[PDB]
């Protein structure tokens, strides 16, 4: 330490080192103007497209599948999301379209970039697939684990790529109201603006794990970091072409958790919407009890309750969305799964639910939540976090108009629910009215609350 | 052969099983201490638990009159002293899963057997077999010392007391002669708060990694002893978080962990134990009723009921595959009267042949224990080898082939062998623990071959 450190002058936990895994991908955008659309359409027989639209492909295996679903979307002006389930089509998309922009996406990747922007002591990101195109989208300051002659090093992630690695690219096709094109001998005028999304959902990128080269060194990484933020389990498949299943990968994920926890690393998992109820339940069973902190949104309280057998409550949260029921559902999830702290983020309020013996005071818990929503507000206002001073931009965003109402409903809920086994803290969010960016804000909230949580634990 | 070259840690439950012989004089002197009208009144009230000497006398006299076997919990630790002053014990022996397993492994003279229980009064320590060790910390340094001398004076004493009574015995309740109509046992189980705080206590906790370095496997049991709530604000969850920390410390040291599961009546607590422990360990040993109890709180109510009711091998296989699919530990062992089973993942290193030999070692070892009353030395194993496989072996085998025909076997490895059932066993306590000990020991040995 330099010793120029001043208590009065310096809320961002600068001294922390954090590991993030497993999910990072490319988010690419294509602007569909008139020439782009017509040239795409022209490549195909119009009758063949029309027949395919009638067949209505629910996933993309061939170029015609994509063209039929996109044209259908454009004619109705209705946004849609269609999975790409064929890795070989990456080359087709890339030869066919020019990308307006390419950004990092995925929870681990977006959280890594935010923390490097905050200039904390060390940020190390891990993804099993790191082609050069992805590695280059990480911010300066992000590290990646490398084995250099049976010894563990951390290298700049931009230099650590493997060519040949599968490329997870999610593509957003933007269209505008009013554009016209011809399908054979029929003029189509797009009735409104929207987006058509093609998500990467082929096999190679669903093998989510620490690969066998880095695995023996996870303990040595654990010695370097104060915290680990894990996500990406939602990308797993229930069955694989080589006879593996989601369970196979979850046993490897539990091995990873054991290596970090034994080294006294606190682990946060950022939960996600999980489509497949069967996979959702496996992630909840295999992962959540064995970690420290879990970050969810409001919709996810009901989805987790449901798989744990609390069907009445899940229905009620879904039907009415009462704050009292969200606090009860958080309490039950914490009681059932018995990790250390739950954080829930919603449009108008953030919440922590902890065990009665958590070391932090309710004031510390509030400040950690405040730091999460303030960091999101900054990121929403600026687009990207570039230095620790950017946090102050977030401080200028007021707590939202519903703040009084949230606090009143919170006091009412306390009077109605059994509080004794828990600490519960609810704070209003700082909502940016006209944000420059909205993707990934929940991950930003979770990263910021978890980082400050770690720092507060160091004073107990 | 006997695997010899293995070191095993076992925790957390050990207790005393003590027997009292209720002869006419013991019964009459006991009763004589009390107002017979007050005894009758307490019997009318019918206490479900023992908090005071009159609760015990009341329930006991009521079972003696009916000749009815019964079990009533002791919920008052302060009454240990009363029992011990009032009665002479015909016999005291070690019980509890981790105690019985420790004594079995020490009898096999494996390389090292370390037991841990957080409550070790001198009376308990003395009932461990020669060779059982206990972790002891002196000036910040860990040693493994004979458990018999590692006791702490004043530790809580978990003693289960079995009162044996005989048909024909007569006694007087006031002026009424009571003659006992059937022989039987009245059991008083230790169910007070201090012995439900199941954990590694803070003096040894920091050293679990250093134990991990010394052992090849760990067998954990006794989670069924936890309570939902404690008088100092703790709850089952507090002890379950500590239990997960212990598991992490051994797994990082590459120790395989077996959990010997048990009946838990409270379904909500049962589910907490399953949630917090079973997905985190390697091997899990259960019997037929436990398959149904687990299935029940996972939401397979209809399957669980078929198992409780009918005991069909086909439903036990299906139930077993469901449990391994849901919980995703490494290997499931199921012990039942007529057969033992393993269910694993398709990528388990062991061959079906080694899986079957591991199960055969489990049942053989139980057969030896059942024949002899104990495992005294490694050669006792040979006594089990002379107990034939049971008469239902052919039937089990047919039912097994029929089950695989009807069930989606995926590529799970499922191995079913018949038990060696002893005709007139001298002992029937701890047999399931003994199977699980032998099957797990051999599993670890076979894992070394890959
Ligand atoms: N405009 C905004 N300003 C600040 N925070 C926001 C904004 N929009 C969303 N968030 C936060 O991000 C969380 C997740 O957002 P979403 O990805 O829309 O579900 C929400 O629950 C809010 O807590
Ligand atoms: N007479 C016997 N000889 C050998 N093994 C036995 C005998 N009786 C029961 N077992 C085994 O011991 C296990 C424990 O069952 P229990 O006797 O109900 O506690 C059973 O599943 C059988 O596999
Ligand atoms: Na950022
Ligand atoms: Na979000």
């Amino acid at each position: 330490s330099g010793r120029e450190n001043l208590y009065f002058q310096g809320m961002i936990p600068e001294h922390l080192s954090i590991y993030t895994a497993y999910n990072a991908n490319i988010a690419a955008i294509v602007k569909l103007n008139q020439e782009t659309i017509q040239n795409l359409i022209n490549a195909f027989d119009p009758d063949e497209v029309k027949r395919r639209i009638e067949e209505y492909p629910r996933e993309i295996n061939e170029p015609i599948d994509f063209v039929a679903r996109l044209v259908h979307t454009l004619k109705l002006g209705k946004p849609a999301a269609v999975p790409l389930v064929n890795e070989k089509m990456n080359e087709w998309f890339d030869k066919t379209f020019r990308y307006e922009e390419e950004r990092l996406g995925g929870q681990a990747g977006i959280i890594a970039n935010t923390l490097a922007g905050l200039k904390i002591r060390k940020v190390i990101a891990y993804t099993p697939f790191l082609p050069k195109r992805l590695a280059e989208l990480f911010k300066k300051g992000v590290l990646y684990p490398v084995v250099e002659n049976g010894e563990l090093q951390f290298k700049p992630i931009q230099e650590a790529y493997r060519e040949g690695d599968p490329l997870k690219i999610n593509r957003i096709f933007e269209f505008r109201k009013g554009l016209k094109f011809k399908l054979g001998d029929e003029t189509i005028e797009i009735p409104n603006s929207g987006r058509f999304i093609v998500s990467a959902r082929f096999e190679s990128i669903s093998r989510i794990e620490t690969r066998e080269d880095i695995k023996p060194f996870l303990g040595e990484i654990g010695k370097e970091v104060d915290g680990a933020i894990f996500s990406g389990y939602q990308g797993l498949r229930t069955k694989y072409s080589d006879g593996k299943d989601a369970n196979y990968y979850l046993r490897r994920a539990k091995e990873d958790i054991i290596e970090f926890k034994e080294k006294d690393v606190k682990i946060h998992v950022e939960f996600a919407s999980v489509q497949d109820r069967k996979l959702r339940k496996k992630i909840i069973t295999n992962i959540l009890p064995f970690v420290d902190s879990v970050g969810i949104d409001e919709a996810e309280i009901a989805q987790i309750l449901s798989v744990l057998g609390y069907r009445e409550l899940a229905d009620r949260i879904f039907t009415y969305n009462r704050l009292e029921d969200s606090i009860l559902g958080g309490m039950i999830i914490l009681d059932e799964l018995n990790f250390e702290i739950l954080q829930v983020h919603t449009t108008y309020y953030l919440m922590y639910i902890t065990h009665r013996d958590n070391p932090l005071s309710e004031e510390e818990l509030a400040k950690s939540l405040e730091f999460g929503t303030t960091l999101a507000a900054a990121r929403a206002s600026l687009g990207d976090i570039r230095g620790p001073d950017d946090y102050k931009v977030g401080l200028k965003v007021p707590f939202n108009e519903r703040s009084e109402y949230v606090k009143l409903r919170f006091e009412e809920a306390k009077s109605r629910l059994r509080m004794r086994e828990y600490k519960v803290v609810v704070i209003p969010t700082r909502l940016v009215q006209n944000p420059v960016l909205t993707v990934g804000l929940g991950d930003t909230i979770s990263a910021g609350a978890f980082l400050t949580y770690l720092e507060f634990l160091k004073r107990h």
